[PDB]
């Protein structure tokens, strides 16, 4: 076959980046982080004055985007239009406006070939909602990770403190919810395990272990 691919899907915060970091590094595959191209694009918008309400208008946008990514120094840097914004799409802004024009299927359809042109050999560890489902089918390895809305919200309560920034439990477990809703719910490329994805429910798995428990099918799977 061609390129082997690992998919790792599931909610917001949890822990996708992290595993699927993890794993390009013990197995020296290739990285694709989905959910910052969606980040991108909304940041884009921004910048480029494009009503992020109107489909119409964001498919050019999507169509055109010109972004890349650099890592294998310790973490993964996102790069718009030759700027680094690694920083700047990390926020529950650009998070919503990424979930908002994810919705529209022709921008998802737009974004297609650019992220298919992930795949490459050794192998591809694709992180995102729709990796197993809709972009990577074919995938040999589908992982769903997953864990309760109040844990996730948990998570990132405490990832924010520890940086020092202002926040309360009721909004960001409202935020998570609010974001998961909208992209369990859309008609076009929902939120939703692969028939054939392994379940990781992590709620009380720690971070060593769910890396543990993912290296571990992907190897008997792979090989
Ligand atoms: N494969 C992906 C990755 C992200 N997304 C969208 O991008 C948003 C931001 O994703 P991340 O939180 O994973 O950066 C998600 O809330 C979702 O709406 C998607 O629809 N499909």
């Amino acid at each position: 076959a061609i390129a082997p691919v690992i998919t790792i899907d599931g909610p917001s915060g949890a822990g996708k980046g992290t595993l699927c970091k993890a794993m390009a590094e013990a197995l020296q595959w290739h990285l694709l982080d989905s959910g910052a191209i969606y980040r991108v694009l909304a940041l884009a918008a921004l910048h480029h004055h494009v009503d992020v309400a109107s489909e119409d208008a964001l498919v050019p946008l999507a169509s055109h985007l010109d972004v890349r990514f650099v890592s294998t120094n310790g973490n993964l840097e996102v790069i718009l239009e030759g700027e680094d914004v690694s920083g700047e799409i990390r926020t529950q802004e650009v998070a919503n406006a990424a979930s908002q024009v994810a919705a529209f299927p022709r921008v998802r359809e737009a974004l297609l070939r650019r992220q298919r042109a992930f795949r490459e050999l050794p192998g591809l560890i694709a992180d995102g909602r729709d990796m197993g489902t809709v972009v990577f089918p074919d995938a040999p390895v589908k992982i769903f990770l997953d864990a309760s809305s109040e844990e996730r919200a948990h998570r990132r309560m405490l990832q924010l403190q520890e940086k020092g920034f202002s926040v309360n439990f009721e909004r960001l477990l409202a935020e998570i919810k609010e974001r998961d809703d909208r992209d369990r719910n859309r008609a076009v490329a929902p939120l939703v395990p692969a028939a054939d994805a392994l379940v990781l429910d992590s709620t009380t798995l720690s971070i060593e272990q769910v890396i543990e428990k993912a290296l571990q099918y992907a190897r008997q799977k792979l090989a």
